């Protein structure tokens, strides 16, 4: 795996962000995690949805340098969203969210599991701390 530069365009919610990647605007969805819903009327505004959103926004907006890291499997979902680990000044947004108890490990499939144990450990620790979602 390798990290590639990208530029923030807009934070959309906890786990979805719009980036400039290789000169073209693209929506990215964070690999191996799920933040709670804030947009879809089916699920409603889920608990910690706004908090996950604000955390991701601050993390990406405040960063000097954004990088995307594709995994070894499928690189886009069915909705055209790029699937990657996003880093803000070298810190993984996906891991930060899980460790903060603001996303759960989810959707681990289609070859994209390089960071699974890293993220599962973060989750176990957030759970032990009864932090946010696990409170
Ligand atoms: C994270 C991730 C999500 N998805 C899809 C599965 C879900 O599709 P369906 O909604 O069609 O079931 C959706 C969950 O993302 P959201 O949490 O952004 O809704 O995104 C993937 O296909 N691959 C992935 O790696
Ligand atoms: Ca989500």
């Amino acid at each position: 795996l390798h990290k590639e530069p990208a530029t923030l365009i807009k934070a959309i919610d906890g786990d979805t962000v719009k980036l400039m990647y290789k000169g073209q605007p693209m929506t990215f969805r964070l690999l191996e995690v799920d933040t709670p819903e804030t947009k879809h009327p089916k699920k409603g505004v889920e608990k910690y949805g706004p908090e996950a959103s604000a955390f991701t926004k601050k993390m990406v907006e405040n960063a000097k340098k954004i990088e995307v890291e594709f995994d070894k499997g499928q690189r886009t979902d069915k909705y055209g969203r790029g699937l990657a680990y996003i880093y803000a000044d070298g810190k993984m947004v996906n891991e930060a969210l899980v460790r903060q108890g603001l996303a759960k490990v989810a959707y681990v499939y289609k070859g994209n599991n390089t960071h699974e144990q890293l993220l599962r450990k973060a989750e176990a620790q957030a759970k032990k701390e009864k932090l946010n979602i696990w409170s």
